[PDB]
């Protein structure tokens, strides 16, 4: 199976890095390890995107940047800003994603209107 460094090489440098992480994942790779999990209650809001880890029964929480292939690849985000979402702050995924987290936070958006991922926690 191939090992996190050689994954995160392989995208850095393709010309659409998420495009690359994608297809790999589509091919049977073994996802990206080593975010950073925290210790929480799992008795949190639920929301998506927080200022501290706010994971529900269903969910575990992680640091946002090591969740981020733009931040573990050390390239820029795709933006104008080039900001990111996720760096300094924690992110919900659903447990059964907790797995491969980066692969997660790229697949998928946060509802606007009740904060929770589209397709898992919100309710909208
Ligand atoms: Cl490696
Ligand atoms: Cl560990
Ligand atoms: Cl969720
Ligand atoms: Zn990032
Ligand atoms: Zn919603």
């Amino acid at each position: 199976t191939m090992g996190n460094s050689t994954v995160l090489s392989f995208c850095a440098f393709a010309v659409d890095a998420a495009k690359a992480y994608k297809d790999y994942l589509a091919s049977g790779g073994q996802p990206i390890t080593n975010c950073v999990k925290m210790l929480c209650t799992h008795t949190g809001t639920g929301q998506a995107i927080t200022v501290t880890p706010e994971a529900n029964m269903d969910q575990e929480s992680f640091g946002g940047a090591s969740c981020c292939l733009y931040c573990r690849c050390h390239i820029d985000h795709p933006n104008p800003k080039g900001f990111c979402d996720l760096k300094g702050k924690y992110v919900q995924i659903p447990t059964t994603c907790a797995n491969d987290p980066v692969g997660f936070t790229l697949k998928n958006t946060v509802c606007t209107v009740c904060g929770m991922w589209k397709g898992y926690g919100c309710s909208c």
